[PDB]
């Protein structure tokens, strides 16, 4: 489900650093969150372990998501666009230094891969789109990509039918994104049970 303590302005209050500043600002709480990154890391990546242990041998992406953005993040669209996702309900709300971690699946039985997007809210109203395409044949490779753009982006601007096109054509394990004062960026082994992080940051 939910990995690491949310470090907000009550968090940076208490740190030698910031406990005497007169406005801790968002680029302050962002900064502490991806300097914190690896403390809750080793918890997200054992997660991932077991979700591909309890997966077996198919095709799948194992998703970790950090966010250090400096404030809460929103889960506002999924889509599958091959497969499905694990029977876990997803986190809808991610604090500045929290980690998500979900598995995402090719459908039962077929010679078909994973293929997928979340898209996640900011509080300064840009949204996130964190996709995968993960295919069964294996003359191609594992994909992942990262937008950053206004909130409501998806799918009036980027169709649902563009973003797949844009993860089948993709040429690349890892991908990055700027938009406004956010960035992402995201990362993917080029193997049928994949490891993939998403990160955002300011």
């Amino acid at each position: 489900m939910l990995y690491g303590v949310e470090i907000d302005e009550q968090y940076l209050r208490v740190m030698e650093e910031y406990k005497d500043k007169e406005v801790i600002t968002q680029a302050d709480m962002a900064k502490v969150a991806l300097q914190r990154k690896n403390v809750y890391q080793d918890q997200a990546e054992k997660r991932q372990a077991e979700l591909k242990a309890e997966y077996g041998v198919g095709v799948c992406v194992l998703v970790r998501v950090y966010n250090a953005t400096g404030g809460p993040i929103t889960a506002k669209i999924e889509e599958s666009f091959r497969g499905h996702f694990g029977a876990h309900t997803r986190e809808k709300r991610i604090g500045n230094g929290q980690w998500t971690v979900f598995i995402h699946t090719k459908s039962a039985g077929a010679a078909v891969g994973s293929a997928g997007c979340i898209v996640y809210g900011t509080t300064d109203n840009l949204d996130i789109f964190s996709g995968w395409q993960n295919p069964w044949n294996r003359s191609w490779d594992s994909q992942v990509l990262v937008e950053v753009r206004q909130s409501g982006h998806w799918w009036k601007n980027g169709s649902k039918d563009y973003m797949l096109h844009l993860l089948d054509t993709h040429n690349g394990q890892n991908s990055d994104s700027s938009y406004g004062d956010v960035k992402a960026h995201g990362s993917t082994g080029n193997e049928t049970t994949a490891y993939v992080e998403y990160v955002y940051s300011r």
